[PDB]
């Protein structure tokens, strides 16, 4: 059949994909902008498509619920057959991978602390035995899952601390959980990836900061639904993109280029 | 039909693969240690496989020749049927992701530059801007087509310098160019994988340095031929391997553990 126009989905979350502060004047897909907003018109000029950007329903990564069997979050649109493509900070995990297809990375990352500016914390050792400093993640999502499932000794630990800590140490957004870090003098401590605790870090009021090596090594994918054709020519398109340094380019210019804190 | 013992290809290159000092008393498998010896054998028992190790017959990773479009090294064998899965240092790139398939990154690393200790260099910028310390990479691979191929300014001059300079800033193997940082007296840099570099940076006589970040951002795949059966599963087990932790406790065994340089 005739080419059709390609569906993404994503999700906002700065600063992947934010809306323009002059949005209301504007349509389509140039009302948004950001990291992943500029990945997919480059990743859909390499290969020779039109695309609609659209925003997850849900508000969610990608989950099974165990007795459903459902997927939701964008990994369902796509499993679904909701969306034709995912361009999003959506880790490449093994539970998804057997249920869609996800291009090699395009971002490197790990699990990271971010702690408020002069914490008497350096490792995820440190907050593990202690509980005077709370420490959580997001209340959906693959950092999370890493907690939940971990059979290492110190983050099994972490886990069943945050589990029974009081008040809840989750937060529903990353905005909430950085808000949380800031006003909370140094007694909250935020288990984010590494990514955006280093676009956070370069944000005023610059009294966040990264602490720590990261806790694990995993990457952001394209994904699309098992056996997509267009599976294969976004993960060459990615490659390329990377060879040829634009990867690069694009998280300088919405990490750092104008980053907030200084040079 | 039954199944059938994999072959699995290699490179002798430490700590990745190396013969075991009581080699000649010992046979098949058992004869070599290291890295990717440890990583197969976890992939094996994920995957429930037996296998054969064989050293790739040329001695080299993976390039098309212009003219004859025969494929060389490790994806060569893949491409032509001589061996079922190539576990090594073989770093994923787009041209040999059109010929065979990689699972998702084992390891992440970028090129380098390795000095001499008190070496005045920091960076690539400054090896580019200069003529007296001379540098060059491995004559085969694909640190060298990096530069080969790169239109970034700073890289495309660094390979220019390197094609014309004289003598030959080039060397046949790793061992080479690290002997050659070590006798020329902070007139030779070296241009390798980040990976190597952090390993020799703890081998005796602790001589050497890693500077600078990190030119690119890359990672080591398992290959299997195109469309390969064995291919879904041995990606699956790489994800597997990343998210229990064992990949970094087997970066670290080979490493650092039995480092030679101190604590
Ligand atoms: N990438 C994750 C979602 N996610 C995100 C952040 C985080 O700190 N933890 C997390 O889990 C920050 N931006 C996305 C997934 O794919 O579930
Ligand atoms: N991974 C490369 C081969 N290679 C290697 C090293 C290096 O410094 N440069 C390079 O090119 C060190 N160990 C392998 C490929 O797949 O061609
Ligand atoms: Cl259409
Ligand atoms: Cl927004
Ligand atoms: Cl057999
Ligand atoms: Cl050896
Ligand atoms: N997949
Ligand atoms: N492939």
């Amino acid at each position: 059949g005739a080419n059709k126009t390609v569906v993404v989905t994503t999700i906002l979350e700065s600063p992947y994909v934010m809306m323009k502060k002059n949005h209301e004047m504007l349509e389509g897909n140039e009302r948004y902008e950001g990291y992943c907003v500029d990945l997919a018109a480059e990743i859909a000029k390499h290969c020779g498509f039109k695309y609609k950007l659209t925003i997850v329903g849900d508000g969610k990564y990608g989950a099974r619920d165990a007795d459903t069997k459902i997927w939701n979050g964008m990994v369902g649109e796509l499993v679904y057959g909701k969306a034709d493509i995912a361009i999003a900070p959506l880790t490449i995990t093994l539970v998804r991978e057997e249920v869609i297809d996800f291009s090699k990375p395009f971002m490197s990352l790990g699990i990271s602390i971010m702690i408020k500016k002069g914490t008497p914390i350096e490792s995820a050792e440190d907050l593990s035995k202690q509980t005077e400093i709370a420490y959580g993640t997001l209340d959906s999502g693959s950092t999370k899952e890493f907690f939940r499932r971990s059979k290492i000794a110190v983050f099994d630990k972490m886990w069943t601390y945050m589990r029974s800590a009081e008040p809840s140490v989750f937060v529903r957004t990353t905005a909430e959980g950085v808000a949380r870090v800031r006003k909370s003098k140094g007694k909250y401590a935020y288990l984010l990836e590494s990514t955006m605790n280093e676009y956070i870090e370069q944000r005023k009021p610059c009294d966040t900061m990264k602490v720590g090596g990261n806790l694990d090594s995993k990457g952001y994918g394209i994904a699309t639904p098992k056996g997509s054709s267009l599976g294969n020519a976004v993960n060459l398109a990615v490659l390329k993109l990377n060879e040829q340094g634009l990867l690069d380019k694009l998280k300088n210019k919405w990490w750092y280029d104008k980053g907030e804190c200084g040079s």
